[PDB]
């Protein structure tokens, strides 16, 4: 509360560490469905169904341009990428399986880097 603060967690490396995690996600062999925005002209249904599209390139641009206020807003956009994927793709599809693999990969790196 006013003039009463928990001890200050060092967040000065968060930008660099989120960038490294994002690089590792970008270079994973199952990243290919997620590298670029889904083409809304060419994929029927996507525009209407997925209210907030997100992809790695879009996260990378937001990161590079100071559009994440903190590391939690960054994790929310990464998770959004996988949540959208599950909303639109069957579990038993190449893309569906890619999304589950990448989420697992991300969550481990997140825990190991920050928890």
């Amino acid at each position: 509360s006013m003039s009463v603060k928990k001890p200050k967690r060092d967040d000065s490396k968060d930008l660099a560490l989120c960038s490294m995690i994002l690089t590792e996600m970008e270079t994973h062999e199952d990243a290919w469905p997620f590298l670029l925005p889904v083409n809304l002209k060419l994929v029927p249904g996507y525009k209407k169904v997925i209210k907030k599209p997100m992809d790695f390139s879009t996260i990378r641009e937001k990161l590079s341009s100071g559009q994440y206020p903190n590391l939690e807003t960054f994790a929310l956009d990464v998770r959004l990428v996988f949540d959208n994927c599950e909303t639109f793709n069957e579990d038993d599809s190449d893309i569906g399986r890619a999304g589950h693999n990448m989420r697992k990969y991300f969550e481990k790196k997140w825990t190991d880097t920050f928890k």
